[PDB]
């Protein structure tokens, strides 16, 4: 009768019951670690960064990769950019610059009940474009829970609509940049490998197809969240001025931070694609040496040096490592170690030639079902796990049926970020679920209607303006047969 | 005038960056740019102008900007097999502090040995160096240190001088774990690389084995240990009150109570990890590596650390209507030093940059035109160059570079090719100044008791003692052993 107490002790031993690997050679040994980590990632029977250290344990014990080969995959070029942007987000949050450019988009728009939760949507949609959406949901949500605390002192539907609009617009602003969330970053890191002579994916070629795709989302989702819930005021227009004059003039530590933000954003836009010759032609002797991560490290290391107050820098190391997520680094490294182990074992050739019967359907239905299943699966598991487990599976599916790899991997890396419904493994509707509002069914009913319009504009996006961009009907010389 | 004095570590960084800028732009070669990258970074911790994990991120910034190695390759040097061992062995260290396993081993050691400062820093050195001749150096320094820090903290807390006695126990463990690894072949990774290179370069020799390495390296290491103890203990701190400090320890040990369930499991796993570390490949007996002798060198000591360190996240500790594990992982993220993983990775990246650019070959091949010298002087030049080069690169990378440079040099000048290779292998392990050169030097740097000037000032004397004892041994008691004065028959005649 005591089995329900120690519940994920007796469940975590499925090291024993699926063990049909003493019968097969090498690829079932790699498809044993793939099932175990997926079972521990879906149900979350472990702290979710402990399972990422499991490919560093049994892949040397099976004889697939050496232990110094697995350890090299735990720190890729994503981690330098992750250090560089969290060096900026520490100084944005510490010197209260996020409150400066969130109470400014409100009071510029009106305080009407239709336009207030459009400025609330567009503040975090511009904040999450550069930082991570887990960071920007932790900054905007404490502000707007205090603004509506004031607007009722000058009911329940308005506060819950504001609670879900931030958590939706944070994941809406998670795309339009590779650096906006971890999903597009690990997709770009997986795309730099496995397709070496392909030169089509950069920061300029990412903003072009994704900024029309997620601004129509923001304007078609606000109508859906307004229709579902909502259909004297000079004092409430003054109660926002109550805080914007409580904060004094703009300080030196905020001018330096926004200047270093604008300078960091003007780079990544001037190592351009074919439109403009950029500063990457200054280093013409070495084409792929200085990446987007060396820009983040050049700017983010200036926060440890520039004086702020008596000296003491803008940020210190003790308040930096108290801000950086050291779980996401280990989790992404463990995903890359398992993705690199399915290649050195021959599993992602067996999945590629066992799914060649699937290339008899039309090519749009394949990406439709591979986006629908990754959208239905990501509502219960973590988002850097659902796209982790599927990218070494969908990629040999493209190379075997003569379909472009960006034809399949692009609508599958954006639809996996459409996590609007169950708050069991989601950040932004995790942070917003820490308050005592926003019941479960009211999130699901507002989330499936925005998931429909999220999938529909991606399905009309890849059929109108991306097929003349990445040449997705004319399967290239790279990734051969 | 005081504005120059208060902002002195802002003007110093931007002064020493711009004053050395003619060196990579007048000299356009990659050795000059890598020497600029080395001299700028190594000055930034020796003066300690920036935090040490911020200066370690500078190889990830200017090595792609000079054109030495791409960002995808310089990012793959910030995580090696040391980091899996560091992740695994700290899960044990997180759990022995939470359930107070230390202050039960510590308070029992204190009230069975006594409060004596000079004779406690000899028992900490003679036990670390005896444990390090069977285990790894990094594996030894990670186990003795959380117990010894608790021992001296319980000795300090029984006062009812303390800051300077905390650097002693860091340095005398981080140095003894290194000195004790010279006595055996398998005790460190420099001796194994040298023994596998010497046997494939010079067959028909049959000389280097267990017992033959012990009878020239243990009397050398014992004198280095006995003199480093006197040097370190003089450098820092050269019975009515006493028996009252023996009652505080007794009354603090009795208020622990009986040993609980959560201490027994971590005590058992501490023994199991040290038993699996010893029996992997002890050399004289085949270990459990023979079970995997079709994938050789695949499972290292980091696999053993991970396999037992991830068992703390699973084993139940307290009921709730769930259970609770032993470590809960949020107590792990606060306990784990994340500044040391970047400091060791930035040191690995510099060592890879000096190999990719060609500065290490440039330094090594300037030893070739020194053939027209007496034989004891080329030994002293090569051993000094090796001790200088091991302070910025790792020890398995320095001996790998310097063996194919010193081994043909010894055969051209009609010298036995063990008279040159033995003192250059033992001097490769003498990494004592910086915490980026030796991985045991970074374990004791994870506790915050030291500056790096205290490391440099104390490891400068141990380096001189170690070079002098090696040069004493290369002329006495080793000369009759390996016959280092006649040109042998397993060496080529021409």
């Amino acid at each position: 009768l005591v089995y329900r107490r120690f519940l994920f002790v007796v469940f975590t031993v499925l090291v024993l019951l699926p063990l049909p690997i003493v019968l097969h050679t090498k690829e079932a040994e790699c498809a044993y670690t793939l099932f175990v980590v997926a079972t521990f990632w879906l149900t979350e029977a472990l702290p979710l960064s402990v399972t990422a250290l499991l490919p560093s344990l049994m892949l040397p014990m099976f004889g697939i990769m050496p232990s110094k080969k697995v350890a090299s995959a735990y720190f890729k070029d994503f981690h330098l950019l992750l250090i560089g942007v969290i060096c900026l987000a520490t100084s944005i949050e510490k010197w209260n610059l996020h409150k400066r450019i969130a109470l400014k988009m409100v009071m510029m728009v009106g305080v009407n009940p239709a336009w207030l939760t459009l400025g609330f949507m567009s503040s975090t949609a511009f904040l999450s474009m550069w930082l991570s959406n887990t960071s920007t949901a932790a900054m905007v949500m404490p502000i707007a829970e205090a603004v509506v605390q004031q607007i009722i002192n000058a009911g329940h539907v308005t506060r819950k609509l504001t609670c879900l609009c931030i958590a939706y617009s944070s994941t809406i602003g998670g795309l339009t940049t590779i650096t906006g969330t971890s999903t597009n970053l690990i997709f770009a890191e997986y795309f730099n490998t496995r397709y070496p002579d392909c030169r089509c994916l950069n920061f300029g070629s990412w903003f072009t197809f994704s900024f029309p795709a997620a601004l129509i989302i923001l304007l078609l989702s606000w109508i859906w969240l307004q229709w579902l819930f909502l259909g004297q005021q000079k004092a409430c227009a003054e109660v926002i001025k109550q805080e914007y004059q409580k904060l004094g003039p703009i300080r030196y530590q905020e001018i330096v931070t926004l200047v270093l933000f604008i300078i960091m954003a003007l780079l990544w836009f001037s190592r351009d694609p074919g439109f403009v010759p950029g500063w990457s032609a200054l280093f013409s002797e070495y084409p792929g040496f200085a990446t987007d991560s060396t820009v983040a490290l050049l700017i983010g290391l200036l926060f440890f040096l520039i004086p702020a107050k008596t000296y003491s820098p803008l940020i210190t190391w003790k308040e930096f490592q108290s801000f950086m997520p050291w779980d996401i680094a280990i989790l992404v490294g463990g995903g890359f170690a398992l993705a690199d182990g399915c290649e050195e074992s021959g599993l992602s050739k067996w999945i590629g030639n066992k799914l060649s019967p699937l290339g008899s359907l039309p090519a749009w239905l394949i990406i439709l079902i591979s986006s629908l299943m990754v959208t239905s699966l990501t509502e219960v598991a973590s988002n850097p796990a659902t796209i982790t487990l599927f990218l070494p599976i969908l990629s040999p599916l493209a190379e075997a049926i003569h379909v472009n790899p960006l034809y399949i991997l692009i609508p599958s890396t954006l639809c996996t970020s459409f996590a609007f419904l169950l708050p069991v493994a989601n950040p932004p509707n995790a942070i917003v679920f820490s308050y005592g509002h926003l019941k479960v069914i009211d999130m699901v009913k507002a989330g499936l209607g925005v998931n429909i319009v999220g999938v529909a504009v991606v399905m009309l996006g890849i059929c109108t303006w991306i097929v003349p961009m990445f040449d997705l009907y004319t399967y290239p010389s790279w990734a051969p047969a």
